């Protein structure tokens, strides 16, 4: 719990969602000021926003958001650090000229973010190209775990009883099962936004015609300018079957060999 | 749910839509057998069909077509008590010396029906001549509850977030509220078509001019034939203001003091 003098906003958001806002803010330590972003609400958002909270507490990876704390003042407020560059799938947007190479440096540390997550045994459960956030050109973080569940001790999945199904896989569709492979399905997702520049997945099509193009073996094709050997890898990321589909582990493992042959 | 061995479809259809089609067939009861009329689908359809009917279910007025039950077989099913002459604007376009008092008798019928749904806090949300269906040339029935929704306990309109924009409201067009007195004005276009014999409202025109005229403060002039005292009633369902517009007992009891002056 932060001191509510302690921090300054700035009046103009950065963003706005069906939470509340987002704002800039200022954040003061012991000598220094610190930039923050501020997750702003407006009975079930407070104890959301508390839950997400607790999860970034137990997270400790340079590619992941790190939360400062929250506060609880005129509105319900989780305080981090700020990305000052923003969500990924707008960078890439704003600046087509990006990249092949640093496409795939921020992908290969999207997926060390996620090697993280899976060994601490989260599930994210929101993997997508809005839910990385820039902190230069060359420095992406995972954000956004309003959705992450801390898997139980005896469970290698999270049971669920409005989602982004374009990004889910299919037990999660099928089973409401999320465990670390789902993330996996749904970071090759992100892989194609990325590659893409920041392009919607499955444009034009509902989540039923999503489901029925899966079902029926078909995959988003190859980006323009994308690499085979990153098209196969969210091909492997897209496999049906979860118990076939790689982990992180080996998912980061490829993009860090293939990265460092391209450099 | 029903059985579907006590369910005997007819092989030719009684129409089509976009809604699947609709057919004629009979339910094994006790000792008798009861001819229905059974809506047959051809994921969102579904979810639409068992809110109709959960809508139906519930309704219990001689002027509103009863549901016998479901019935999940070889396609999705609403079985229905069948109204053997169909619906009022195609029994009205085949029968065009149908008498005056006939037609007052019916929308009267009609407006009993709808004065039920408002006690009971239902909105129909599509009460347009193709949705009243006859029992027989003295007896119509509303049908068609793919659109209604029960009022919240707190609220006395349905918020929405194609339409049957011809037969709404302003306020339904403006603001997305629908509540009875927004049937109140469908029910003014009804009688307009019914007293016009079956013949299409605003014909010839788009929704926007339909928005365009309305606002304008014009509306659809008096059928041949038609009483003076029913287009009065007509334009007091089309007022503008929904506060000034009346309910269905004020229509139900206007209908019923004019019939009985005609009987
Ligand atoms: C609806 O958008 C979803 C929700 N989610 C919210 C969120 C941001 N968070 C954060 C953390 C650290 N840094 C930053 N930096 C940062 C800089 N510029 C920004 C934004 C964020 C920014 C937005 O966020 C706009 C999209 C709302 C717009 N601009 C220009 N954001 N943390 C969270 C939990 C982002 C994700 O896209
Ligand atoms: C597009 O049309 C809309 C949809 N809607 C469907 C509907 C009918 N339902 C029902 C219930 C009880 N009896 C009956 N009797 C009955 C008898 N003869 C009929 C029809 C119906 C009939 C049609 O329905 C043609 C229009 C398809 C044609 N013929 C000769 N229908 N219930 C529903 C929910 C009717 C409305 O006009």
């Amino acid at each position: 719990y932060l001191d509510r003098k302690l921090l300054t906003l700035e009046d103009k958001e950065l963003g706005s969602g069906n939470f509340g806002t987002v704002k800039k803010g200022y954040y003061q330590m012991k000598k220094v000021v610190k930039t923050v972003a501020v997750k702003i609400l407006k009975p079930a958002l407070k104890d959301e926003l508390l839950a997400e909270a607790n999860v970034m507490q137990q997270l400790d990876n340079p590619y992941i958001v790190r939360m400062i704390g929250i506060c609880e003042a005129e509105s319900w407020m989780l305080v981090m650090e700020m990305a000052e560059l923003g969500p990924l799938n707008k960078y890439l947007q704003q600046n087509r000229h990006v990249k092949d190479k640093n496409i795939i440096e921020l992908v290969h540390q999207v997926s060390m973010g996620m090697k993280y997550l899976e060994e601490s045994n989260f599930v994210h459960r929101d993997l997508a190209a809005r839910n990385v956030l820039l902190v230069t050109q060359h420095y992406a973080k995972i954000s956004d775990f309003g959705l992450s569940k801390a898997l139980r001790a005896d469970e290698n999945y999270y049971k669920a009883q409005k989602w982004p199904v374009k990004w889910y896989a299919p037990e999660c569709i099928n089973y409401y099962k999320f465990s670390s492979k789902s993330d996996v399905w749904s970071f090759g997702v992100l892989m194609w936004e990325a590659f893409s520049y920041g392009q919607k997945p499955y444009r034009g099509m509902k989540g039923s015609e999503v489901t029925a193009m899966l079902e029926k073996g078909e995959r988003m094709g190859c980006p323009a300018g994308c690499p085979r050997e990153m098209y196969d890898l969210m091909n492997l990321c897209w496999t049906y079957d979860v118990e076939n589909r790689p982990g992180f582990a080996a998912v980061e493992l490829r993009l860090r060999n293939y990265y460092y042959d391209v450099v």
